[PDB]
């Protein structure tokens, strides 16, 4: 009886699997490509990634079965388009957007798609954005953190995000490996992936997008955040007492706004890697019950204790309706 | 009757704020030297911050008497002598945790005293610790995140850390600004500081000791974190979940325990700079209650506040008085 509708599942389709294997051969210094090697190339540590990346009506729909899972909202798995050059990201990402519709069509009671884009030709990518609105009608946007190193509070971007405000379309950014910014750091235990680098280097984008005054700029724009928020949540008072030292002291802009009410009012979150009770109700008080929603982030994480996971929250039922399933309807444009 | 020790008292003294003056003038590259100059330099944007950072029997005591605070745990502030060569920096720890000894001596019912030291020289650093526990008999030690853009994981300052778990003394691991790894991307709209660079930097530093299995080869170490354990208590689940693939893919080493079990062990916090009860109620529940610890952030916080908060905290009286000042008189050595 419970609708659930996984927000942050990841696929992947032939011709972007080809050039991820050609480019894994390639002296790229992008911190991803540790991923990147260790699933596209040659001689792969995880063979079988690919093949359950790249199911939608296999294993994945068997799970969803045997879980009592309703949807998954399918994005193109990280790194997305956006380690090519821009010529070759941009025809990349129009291909993988009319196989994610085309995935999407082929069983849309189970499945609901977010379209990419290559920000590295920002004008591009704001036509693919109408495109993926109008022309394709999928249900959002997804991008994978930094592109070409640089984040999202540079105005070479702004186009991208006039697009997707005008669009109506909630852009989900999903992480990538820290940036060359920061990469160094973490190049050692593993850091690079989901234990430490990708909670670092997307809610860095994220803080850096609202404290530089984006959200004024565009107002309407709504953001989410997986991985309960990237702690960002957790952060939110002292973001906000903060902040006049930094506008009076550090040059930051004045916003009309204080950064949480930014974080409320543009951003959602999702509980994809996070399956903590505590962590959910910490999140629900203070984002209030409309601003979370539940995801797996399969094939990464598996789906049983994900489900089980909201199944069993402490929460009352209506909200955890809302959470499980009926604000990501609402977001992501789900009948 | 509540009684009230604050954990994280800035304080300076005058070897060492004109060892910073003459600093603030060098052309070291260092994110801190935003702080620097603007506290130190030559010409000041925060000019009564030395005033203020400097004076304890004054308007400190003054403070702590209107708003009931009996103590404060008085610490070198940061960048403390790591910004300094090797030999300036070990000349001025000695100096610096002789005057902290004094201070305290001078009113040691209102004040206790972490020692610092100065990691450039590791050898000279664990000399500096066993004084500081055997002879100064002061209440821990205090460091304030990276020393020379390294990190705690690094056996180079194996040396400090074998000196620190014999001395049974408590280590508070303050922030600094970004590390050279990651400033890069602190560089703009006043990130460099308490709003988003000090977490990052602490965090990660803490990360990385737990990750590169630091507290198995010192299992009695106590670090002691600020601004609500540097976020670090919010993603536990993550960091346990995701070690598998650390070790397994990523050349993590193997650890005897989780990630989350390390930080309950071996860590404790504060609640410094975050005045949030939905955040204290999160970490009380995930960390137990032995391991919160209130404190102000003076001078950079106002006290009134901070007191406020935890009096009006909507936890039982047996636990406020725990995070008041009962944890923190267990974990610093006070009566
Ligand atoms: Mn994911
Ligand atoms: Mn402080």
């Amino acid at each position: 009886s419970l609708r659930l509708i996984a927000t942050e599942e990841a696929v992947t389709f032939q011709p972007v699997v080809d050039a991820l294997r050609a480019h894994s051969r390639t002296d790229d210094a992008s911190l991803d490509m540790i991923l990147v090697r260790d699933v596209y190339g040659d001689e792969p540590a995880r063979p079988a990634m690919i093949g359950r990346l790249s199911d939608v009506t296999g294993e994945r729909l068997a799970e969803m079965d045997s879980n009592g899972v309703d949807m998954h909202l399918l994005s193109l798995t990280a790194p997305g388009v956006q380690m090519f050059d821009a010529e070759t990201g941009t025809r990349l990402a129009r291909i993988a957007n009319d196989l994610m519709a085309q995935t999407v069509a082929a069983n849309p009671t189970r499945f609901a798609g977010l379209g990419t884009f290559a920000p590295q030709d920002p004008a591009s990518a704001a036509r693919e954005i109408e495109r993926v609105a109008t022309q394709l009608r999928l249900n959002g946007l997804v991008i994978n953190s930094h592109t070409n190193d640089l984040y999202y509070d540079d105005p070479f971007f702004h186009p991208v995000f006039e697009a997707i405000e005008a669009s109506g379309l909630a852009l989900y950014i999903h992480p990538r490996a820290p940036s060359k910014q920061i990469d160094r750091a973490f190049r050692d235990y593993g850091m690079n992936s989901a234990i430490w680098g990708y909670g670092i280097e997307t809610s860095t984008n994220a803080v850096r997008m609202i404290l530089s005054g984006l959200f004024d700029r565009f107002p309407r724009l709504k953001i989410v955040l997986g991985h309960m928020g990237e702690a960002i949540p957790f952060w939110l008072w002292r973001l906000d007492y903060m902040h006049g030292n930094a506008t009076t002291f550090g040059g930051a802009p004045k916003l009309k706004l204080k950064p949480s009410e930014y974080f409320r009012r543009n951003f959602a979150i999702t509980t994809s890697g996070v399956e903590s009770h505590a962590a959910l109700r910490y999140s629900i008080e203070v984002l209030g019950p409309e601003n979370v929603m539940w995801a797996i982030d399969y094939p990464y994480q598996p789906m049983a204790p994900a489900v089980q996971f909201i199944r069993t929250a402490p929460i009352p039922e209506d909200v955890k309706a809302m959470v499980a399933g009926g604000n990501a309807a609402r977001i992501f444009r789900i009948t």
